[PDB]
Order: C-alpha cells, then sequence, then structure tokens
C-alpha cells in the first residue's frame, strides 16, 4: 500500500474550500485522485479531509447505500468480479466496508485480501456517492441557451444538468435531444430543424450544429 | 539508513503550525510521511521537529504508553513479528525505544540491529500516540441552531463536537439523531417531527431537511 | 495495468482547459500522455475527464468511426497486428472498445486479453479521433492586415489561420506567400512587389518587410 | 531516444512569452535546455512550441542557413566530427536536417544513424539561428540624456542600443565614449571635459561620474 | 572535490534568516548539510554565507578554540585518526585550519593532502563551535504564568526556555516539573498540589492540568 | 560543462532586481552561485543576465582590472596554482578572459583547457569586481549605533561597510576595533573600557559584550 500524497490531498480540499462541490473542476480532480483503485481506507481518509463534517455524514450514508446496491447485484450474478464461482468468494459488505477480519484499521492487510475488482467496485460505489451528496448539499427543464452563450457551454451545462438529475439512465438521451430542439435559441432551433438528415443522438446533433453554425 | 528531507520535514512543520494537529490534511501528511518503517531514531526527531516543547512531553508519554501495551501483547503472544520463537529474541522496551546497547544515539546501529516487525509496530504506535496528543492538545449538549444560522453549518458544528468528543463510538448517530430533534430552532423541529417517513440515520435526516426546508 | 497519475491528468486537464484543443502545445502534451500503449479503459476515462461533455460526446463518435476503419482494414488484410493467423483471433469491435467479454468494466482482465497490436491500434485511434474532434469544436482567406496593425501581428494571425487549416502541409507556404503579397495594405504589397531579390519562403518576406518597414 | 519534459517546455514556452526572446534569462533557459545534443526531431518540436508562427518560419530559415555554412566548412575540412576519412562518410544536409532515408519523421531512428559530431553541430547551428531570429524579431545616435533623467538609465539605455545595433564589434567603445561626451547634458559634459584624468572606457567614465556628479 | 549546490546553501541562509540559529529545525538543517566530511574551504565558506559578519567573527574563534583541543588531544595520543604512526605524521594546525603549504585557498590540494580522520575532525569542531556560538549569539528562573495567561502558552514557554539553556540533559525535567509547581499562579498550584496520584512527567502534570483546567 | 539552471538565474536576477546590487542578501545570493569554479563563459552570461546594461559595462572593466592583478602576482610567483612549474604553462589573460585559442565561444573547450586553479581565480576575480561595481553603482565613519538598535545589528553593518570600502586590509581591523569603543552607545561604550581583559580582535569584542550585555 502507498499513500495518496498530502500535497495533492491539500490542493484538492482548498479546490473543494473555494469552487464548492458541485463545479466542474471539483468533478474533474476528484476523477484525477479517483484514477488507481483505492483501498477503503484511503477514499474513507480522503472524504475524511476534503468533505466538512455534515457532508461527510452525508457521503458515508449515500456510500453505504451504493455499495448495499452493488451486493444485491453480487447476489443477483455469481459473475461478478469482485466474487468468485463457489460461494466461499462471496463478498460481504464487512468486507466491502474495510470492516472483516483482517482489516479494521490496518490499510496493509486490507491492500493484501483484497481483490481488484473490490478495488474498482468500491471506487466506482464512492464516486457515485459523492455525486450525490454534491448534488444534494448546496434544474434542467430551465435551462435555455443565453442571447450570448456559445452552443458547447450551453450543451454542456445541458447535459450536466441532465445526467446528474432523477431520470432513469434510458431518459438522459431523449430528453437531451428534445431540449436542443426547444432551447437553444431559435437561430439554432431552426437550424436543427431543418437538418436533411434525422439527427437521432445528442452527439450527432452537436457534430452537425458546429458544423453548420453562424460563426459570429 | 537513510535520513528523511529537511524538506519535506520543513513543509510537515509548517503544515502542522498553520492547520493544527488534528486536522485531516494534517493527519494525512504525517500518513504520508509515517510510510516507510522508521527507527526509533527517526520518529523521535521527527516529532521533536514538527511539535512543540508540551506536545513534544505529552507524545513521549502516550508513546511509551502505547509501546507498553504493545510489549505486553508480545509478552502474551510469542509469535509477534518482533519476536522471535526462543526466549532468547524477547524485544525489551529499550530496544523499542531506542535505548538498549549498541542503538542510543547511533541510527546506523539502530538499523542494523531491529527487525522489520519491531519498525511496524515502532511505527504504529508512534501514530496512535499521535493521534491520542492531538485529540488530547486543542460542548456538545450546549449547541444550538442560531436564529440566522443556516442547517448545514449547524450539522457541520453538531456533528463535529459530538464525534470530537468522549462519547463511545456506538452512541454518536443517536445522540447527533436526538439533538437534530430537540435542538434545531422549531420550524425544523416540526419540519422533522411531521415526517411521513422514519429517519434512522443523521444524513437521512439532512437529506429531508434539505430538500423540505423553507428557502429564504 | 497501472493507472496514469491523477498529478499529470489534473495538469493535462488544466492545459485543455487554459490553451483549448487544438493549441500545438496542447497536442504535444496529449502524445506525452499517449507514449505508452494504454488500453481501452485508460483512453476512456483520460477524455471523460480531460474533456467537456460534448467534446466527449462528439469523441466518442469520432473514436467508434475510426475503429470502425481499422476494423475493415482488419478484416481486409489477415496480417494485422491486431488479428492472428487463423480465424479465431479476427477482432471484434467489442474486443476494441472494451465491451467484450471479461473486459467490461475491468481493466486487470482487459490488460490481461489485450494484444499489443490491439493496443497501439486503439491509440492511433484515439489520437486521430482526438484530432478531429479539436478541429471541429473550434477563416485565413479573409484575414486582412488593418490600417493600424503592425506586419508582425498580422503575419502571426495570418501563419496561425493558415497552419490551423484544412489545407495539404505542401499548400501552406505558397498560400501564406500569395496571401503576404495580396493581403498586407498597398504600402507593404508595393514593398514586397518591389524586391530586388525573388522572395521564396514566409521568413524571407517577413525579414525583408521588417527591414525596409516605413518606421511610423 | 528520451524526449524533452513537457513541464521544462512549457515553462520556457512562458518565459519566451513573458520575457521576450532577446531576453538575459531567456537565452540562459534555452542554453540550459541546450545542454545535452539533441536530435533534429527534438529541436525542431522544441522551436514549434517555443516560438509562434512567424518568427518559427524565420528560424527555420536562419538554421537552414546555418547548417549549410556548417556544410561547407565539412566540405572544405574532411575531419568534421560529423564526417568520417572516406567519402562514403559525408554528411548531406538530407541527414542534418533529418530529412535522409530512415530518419523523415521517426526519432528513434534518427538517433540512431546520427553520429555525437552531427548532433552537436545540428546544436549550435540551432542555437546561432535562435541568436539571429531572436536579435531581428525585435537607434543609438538618436539617444539624449533627459533634463531629469539620471546618469545610470542614460548609460544604461545608450549601451543597449550601441550593443544592440549592427556596429562591428571593435566600434562600440569608442562610440559609446563619444556619445557620452557629446550626449549627456552639459553638466555632465563639462564634468567629463575637466577630467584631470584620460579616460579611455565607459566604465572608467561611468565611475568618474558617479564620483564626482552633482547630488540632486 | 565537489562544492556543495548553492541551492541548497540559499536555503539554508534563508531558514538561518527566518528562524534564526537556535531553533532545532536549524540545528537539523546544518547537521544534514553537515553529513559528509567537508574540506575547510567548504565550512568556511559555508559559515561566510550562511551567518552574518559578527557571528562569523566568533564562530571562526570558536573553531579555532575546538581545533587547537582536538590537536591537544591529538598530542596526547598518537593514535588519532588524524594522526599517523610516526612523528612525520603529526597534524598541524596549519593543515587542520587549511593553511599549510599546498592548501592556501585551493580546495583540490587541499582535498588530495588530507586525511578522512582529519576531515571528520574538522568536521566535528565546526558543528560544536556553530553549536556554541549560536548558544552565544541571542532565564528559565524567572517565567511566571501571567494572570491572563493561558496554561499551554506557559508551559510552551518554560519548556523553551529550560530546554535552551546551560543546564545538564538530566536535569531538564525535575526542573520543568518544580517550576510547574512553584510558578503557574495559585489556582492551578493548588490543582497540581491536590493531585490524587502523583505526577512524574511533564507531559503527565500538563495533560492533568489541562483535563481538570477551570474553563474561562 | 554543465550550465547554470536558468531557474536559479531567473530567481537571482529577481532578486537582484528587487533588493538591489548591495543589499547581504544579494550578496549572499551571489556567493551562493559562485560556490563551483565557473568558467568564463558561464561568469560571463551570469553578469550579462543579473545586471543591467551600464553595471554590466562596469564589471567588464572591473573584472579586466581585478584578473590583471592577478596575472601580475602571477608573474611574480612561478607557483600559482594557476601556472605551472615551466614556462609553457605560464597564464596569459587571453585564457583567463576565456580569449585565448580553442575557447572564443565554446565553453565544452574551455572546460578541456583550463585549470583548476585558473578557475578559482577567476572567479574570486569575479567575485571583486562584482563587489566593486555594486559599491559604486547606487561611509564607515558616519556609523553610529542607534538607541533602539541591539549590537550585533549595529556590528553586522559596521563591519559591511568598512569592509566593503576604500581603506588597506591591514587597517579595518584597528579601525573596527576603535569604532566599537567610540560608538555604540555609552552604555556598551563603558561596557567595552572596563574590560579586566584587553580585546585585541573584533570578534573578542563581540563575544565579551554579547556575554555581559545589558538584557532589555
Amino acid at each position: 500500500w502507498t499513500p495518496l500524497e498530502p500535497k495533492l490531498i491539500t490542493r484538492l480540499a482548498d479546490t473543494v474550500r473555494t469552487k464548492g462541490l458541485r463545479s466542474p473542476i471539483t468533478m474533474a480532480e476528484v476523477e484525477a485522485l479517483m484514477s488507481s483503485p483505492l483501498l477503503p481506507h484511503d477514499v474513507t481518509n480522503l472524504m475524511r479531509v476534503i468533505l466538512g463534517p455534515a457532508p461527510y455524514a452525508l457521503w458515508m450514508d449515500a456510500w453505504g447505500v451504493q455499495l448495499q446496491t452493488v451486493i444485491a447485484a453480487a447476489t443477483r450474478d455469481p459473475r461478478h468480479p469482485a466474487n468468485g464461482q463457489g460461494r466461499g468468494e462471496r463478498t460481504n459488505l464487512n468486507r466491502l466496508k474495510g470492516l472483516a477480519d483482517g482489516m479494521v484499521g490496518n490499510p496493509q492487510g486490507q491492500a493484501a485480501l483484497l481483490r481488484p475488482g473490490e478495488l474498482v467496485a468500491i471506487t466506482a460505489s464512492a464516486l457515485q456517492a459523492f455525486r450525490e451528496v454534491a448534488r444534494l448539499a448546496e434544474p434542467w427543464a430551465d435551462i435555455m441557451q443565453g442571447p450570448s452563450e456559445s452552443f458547447v457551454d450551453f450543451a454542456n451545462r445541458l447535459i450536466k444538468a441532465v445526467e446528474g438529475s432523477d431520470l432513469p439512465p434510458s431518459a438522459r438521451a431523449p430528453v437531451i435531444i428534445d431540449c436542443f430542439r426547444q432551447k437553444s435559441q431559435p437561430d439554432i432551433q431552426q437550424l436543427i430543424r431543418t437538418a436533411p438528415s434525422t439527427l437521432t443522438t445528442p452527439g450527432e446533433i452537436i457534430k452537425y450544429v458546429l458544423d453548420r453554425q453562424k460563426t459570429a
């Protein structure tokens, strides 16, 4: 086990302190420090340092809930990269939260007994929990493209607000498309309307609009 | 033996000077500089440099107590990674504190005679002693939510004061909940009281209150 | 599998944030972080972090198209470094995009089953897709030297717009020369026209004009 | 072949951006990054990144001219550290500019076939070309000492304009002296005129004037 | 001979400038730069750079005195690691201070003729002289706890003044305890007096007082 | 040959720009970057970068004069560490200033042919020339110890002004002593007057005064 640099952690903590929890730069920095699969000890101490007390409580709750969903999916499929083939490799929440035997407080033993699939599942769970808490602490149908705003900024803002919302995963693309069509002030509205081809994906709409946009 | 960089030690000392002993960034930095197993000379000089005189005295006391607990566990189990199989490898406190023969003041001889299990035990003992002294050096039942204070600030302050107190670990969540219910001025009190669902976690209470709070 | 440093990724993300997608320094930095053959997981997370949402959608599209061209060339030649000799080693797009069995979400298994030729093909495809999206996200024949603008600023702007355009590499110097001659308001036009020597390079024209320019 | 750090290149590019091309700190930094013998690929990409488009064109021109002078000296002496003893080792400009066979676009093959004498000659040529372009990209006989200006500022400005001009090196000191005597408003003119000793160096004149100047 | 880095020397000089001569961090840094056996030239230039003029004079005096004590011990024992077996290897102070023939001003010749025992003796002498001058340049029995001062500040000040004084190392703890008992205004005096347990360490006294102190 | 870091040179240039040429911190920094023996190329470029045009002219003059004094001492003693035993190793000023054959503009050849004694003599000459120019560009008998000034600051200022003046080297110590006795306001005057021992050195006077000074 190798610990994360306290210099990077201090810089990330100050980033969270000045920019907040929800800024795209903060989420990018968290994704950066969430690159290598971390042990429960690492993520727990990281969130202890960068988050205040109340956001840390919220994050512990959300992390537990997401890990429980993961364990339900794991008991629903014996081919989980955290599981094994026999029943003796089934992964309990004590092993995920670092509470199992030989792991409590010891990061070396933790790194010894944990699986790489376990590590990546814990890491993805912690990232999703961070996203939930950030969305909770401090509206996609109210987003309009400003008269002076460019289209890539509007698309970034809209996709951010739609993906970081309460919609099901299978309802984000149609909503993003229909919001591109009805928002995005009438010049781009007519540009999308008069599309000789049928655009059936937000990426394709973005590419088309970026090609044929009125340079100004 | 290779000494730690005085640049890292100076940066850590300034971190302790500005952030304090108990900040999570400071504990992360200490864990960072506590990564490789250190010899008693290294940890002793490190604490001499980063800590003031009175915290250094407290830390010497706490380190001695923790090492004594370790030696009691060692005489309670002949399979300690610091011990050996025969009685001639039993580890005395003079060998742990660096006071044994051939070690006093000489880090090279120290590194020669010491075991890796000895080093990791000394290191873990020093880390626990640092935690104790940090918790000791610098009231939750007196915390009220001010008339103008927001709820996340009140929750942060309350969770901080409850977790940094003398309560057992298994009594913090019920106390935090019952303090959310009885403190947190009567508007939020009635908001929590009339909860159609049963809230059984501080994170869930915080989420509910943040959702249904009176925007003002 | 070893992950890329989040410090390098954070520095690259800030580079993309300040300099943009198309600057030569940004492309050099991407080439730097594109040195070792990356697994689909690595490149996917890298583009997720450094690119915004809409450029990331565009990049996913372009990467898919380039990988499809690669797979067409692969079915057009059984000697692809990603292919094998028999038909059982033919590489499907599920194996290139990391969607095949034993690879979805698991970078360790990914690194296990993938070929080095597969890795380098994926990497080159991702680099070409990044170039396409950068050229798409953000006109030389409309550039005139303003009445008050100096000549070095005009030359900088013109060379920038000509080299960052859709012209072939072998057509940039003649175009830059003929734009120096026809733009660059009639004082400098006559200064270049009455050149006793024949100027056959943009650098030589710039040097001549800087020597004989009307100091004002 | 090992590439130069993009961090050093970014720092050097920002140095060139803020200080300019001609500052002594910039030339020192270039000499620093010009320490190990670089391959044509390295120097070419370095100048592509640190220099703008028009200075890069000028630098390509100057580098070609200096390399041609080097090749003329090489055909004038068969004992060039780039040449060999037989005629089969004669070095063509395609091999110096990296255009020869097995080198175009490939830095590894470049490093394979190139000689150390070739590398140092290319490097010195590139440094001289950079100096020429820096002197070219950015009048002594019009410099007067202002009524309110101090003498050290006037001397600095005059020596700067005289040394950064088209005079031969052996004509700068007499010109600086005779400009000290005829410029430098009549109080200092009479102070230099009535010098009991003969001052035959700009430094001696500066020292004398600083000693006997009218404190005001 | 290899010189010490001017970067390390500049950092050490600024450390001495901000922290002073007597801080434990400064002595640690000096011990760091005093790791390899230095030639008289190195130590002399080092003290010339890091110390001011008057401390440098004091240090020259103290270094001479300590070297004279070393030479007296050397003439009192022919088995000095600087001496040899015959009388022709006896080490004169001109050879220690670098004043002997073939050494004055030349570090290369110095490194040639000097012995490793000579180097380590010179180095230890210089370190002891630095300690003396630091103790000399910039009262524990006069320290009282002010009426408004907290107890941790008083303990810090007292431990600082007692450890940075002329007492033997084995007499600091009893003095600190007996000064806690007789200073530290009568409320804390009575608090320590009525201790049901016997406190036999400054850290234990500090912990007890911090526990049972009158919150105000 | 290894060049000096442009980062250190930039920091030193900014130090000279803000603090000036004569500040003790600037002279300490110059001594730091003057630690290893530099080649004429290094010192020449260093002074070109850190000094303005007029101070650079003055410094070239002073460096030439000091090197000429060195060469006179060298022809006055055939045992110069730059000289050799035979007449064929006599060192000409073209070899010291880097103007000799095989050295003009080439630092590698310079480092090849130069002697270490040559390097240290050039370095000491350049340092003395820098001191002269710094004293010249922007009075010891006017120095008084202020009513509130400490004694070590007064001693530093006085020794600085006396050693950086036009006095012979054999007249500095008596002047420093007699200035300690007559300046240094009457409390310290009487403290030095009533010295039971005879103080015959500035260091001894400083030590005595620091011992018996009135703590306040």
